[PDB]
């Protein structure tokens, strides 16, 4: 499996690592890839796309790298299962509610409720691991 993410200070990056840990504990292989190093072609071969990005701008996906990436794959992901996650700071999840509605509109099936954590995981560490285990069970 593959986990693709964008992280500005390391918060969403930490979530990605913990999610991968859950998949590994379930006995499956997984690789975490920063959005800047992802190969679209390889990524599209995956049954499940696990995508993460923190809340940026004013409740939007990061603009210089993540947003263009979503735009690029939007036309080739109809019918694909996707799991969404990300860290946020002062809001209550608006960027993720929008992200989910967007993916659903592209024809994707959002397999689980998106996982959102405020700032660094710390207390929500197990929640991240568990989300990974749910994904590994689909
Ligand atoms: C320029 C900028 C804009 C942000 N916009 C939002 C926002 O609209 N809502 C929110 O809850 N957090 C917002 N945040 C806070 C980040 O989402 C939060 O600090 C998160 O933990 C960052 O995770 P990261 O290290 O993975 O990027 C913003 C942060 C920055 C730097």
């Amino acid at each position: 499996m593959k986990i693709v993410y964008w992280s500005g200070t390391g918060n969403t990056e930490k979530m990605a690592e913990l999610i991968a840990k859950g998949i590994i504990e379930s006995g499956k292989d997984v690789n975490t890839i920063n959005v800047s190093d992802v190969n679209i072609d390889e990524l599209l071969n995956e049954d499940i796309l696990i995508l993460g990005c923190s809340a940026m701008g004013d409740e939007v996906l990061e603009e210089s790298e993540f947003e263009p990436f979503i735009e690029e794959i939007s036309t080739k992901i109809s019918g694909k299962k996707v799991a969404l996650f990300g860290s946020y700071g002062w809001g209550d999840g608006k960027w993720m509610r929008d992200f989910e509605e967007r993916m659903n509109g592209y024809g994707c099936v959002v397999v689980e409720t998106p996982l959102i954590v405020q700032n660094e995981p710390d207390e929500a560490e197990q929640d991240c691991i568990e989300f990974g285990k749910k994904i590994a069970n689909i």
